[PDB]
């Protein structure tokens, strides 16, 4: 059964609620982004209206084979009417096609559902700035002060410089980047750009990337592995055994692998600066874990909420334990007392 925090009161609407069968009273199913924990349940047999971004709609049609007549893409930053209720989709600064949803209830209440997001000051100048929000359904993934990580720009700087140095020292080194979902495309695209190569990948991954409206993409990606010196592999293969095996398959073209695992947070963040990050090495293989996040750090989240000043917060992540829930509620109260709302 559908949990309360995926339901929008006063509407026929649910958010990211496709794994519960037919939800009683739901007239429209919203999907914030194309990640499996959120789309779980969608397929070509779905016959209710799905509301989403253009990019998410490309992925629904091409990857899950949802029929076109049930896909309802909306433009961002535009007031739209859905079953008699005004809604707006806003960029969530998560993965490609990921949105926040603003709902203007018939009784005058305004609700923001962040979906998954990485809070940014740029959000303080969207259509959020123009009215009060009463209720916030918040992505609380990293809602604790231990969760710090660097900007995406610093992380990409580190990766570009690391890769360019290694390959200039050894033109027979291969760079490998791990992936298991959409998101974090800048890692592998930035590295390929500094090295003057395309990124090589499976046909299934190339198909996924072709749904994303990224400019000039036919110029940056390929299925021809033999012509590429940046390869994408499943995240599960980014270990010494999986990489030794891959290196065999390249037929003596290469004699070294430098690999990258974009994680979210790991506890090496509580001690070490990005400048100071070192790989794990075995023989001719090195693996770097880089803290490239597409969710808010604690400080980013706090700033957003203290700016927005919602009347009520409903967490959507880490809700399954009493200790988590109690922790989060204590931070929410601190933020409110420090800011004065
Ligand atoms: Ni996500």
């Amino acid at each position: 059964t559908c949990p309360f925090y995926k339901k929008i009161p006063g509407t026929g609407f649910t958010v990211d609620a496709f794994q519960y069968g037919v939800v009683e009273g739901c007239t429209a199913y919203f999907l914030t982004h194309f990640h499996s924990d959120h789309y779980a349940g969608l397929s070509k047999h779905f016959t209710f209206p799905v509301y989403c971004s253009e990019i998410t709609g490309n992925l629904l049609k091409n990857k899950l084979h949802v029929q076109e007549q049930y896909i309802h893409p909306l433009p961002l930053d535009t007031e739209c009417i859905v079953n008699g209720v005004k809604v707006v989709l806003l960029d969530a600064n998560h993965c490609p096609g990921a949105v926040m949803i603003l709902f203007y209830l018939p009784n005058g209440t305004v609700i923001l559902h962040t979906g998954d997001f990485r809070a940014d000051p740029s959000m303080e100048r969207s259509l959020l700035a123009d009215q009060k929000v009463h209720m916030l359904y918040l992505d609380t993934t990293y809602c604790s002060p231990e969760y710090t990580f660097p900007s995406q720009q610093e992380v990409i700087r580190f990766a570009i410089n690391t890769a360019f140095e290694a390959v200039t020292l050894n033109p027979h080194a291969l760079v490998v980047c791990g992936t298991y979902s959409i998101g974090k495309e800048k890692v592998f695209l930035a590295i390929a750009d500094v090295l003057g190569s395309k990124v090589g990948m499976s046909q299934e991954k190339y198909k996924t990337l072709q749904c994303l409206n990224i400019p000039e993409i036919n110029s940056l990606i390929t299925t021809d592995m033999c012509s590429s010196l940046v390869h994408l592999l499943p995240m599960m293969q980014i270990n010494f055994k999986g990489l030794q095996s891959h290196l065999k398959k390249c037929g003596g073209k290469y004699n070294q692998i430098l690999a990258f695992r974009p994680t979210g947070w790991t506890h090496s963040n509580k001690f070490t600066r990005i400048a100071d990050v070192i790989p794990q090495t075995k023989g001719n293989i090195s693996i770097y874990g880089i803290p490239y996040s597409e969710h808010s750090s604690y400080l980013e989240m706090k700033r957003f909420v203290q700016w927005l000043k919602p009347q009520k917060i409903i967490p959507t992540v880490n809700v399954g334990t009493w200790k988590s829930r109690s922790t989060m509620e204590k931070y929410f109260r601190e933020w409110k007392l420090e800011a004065g709302y």
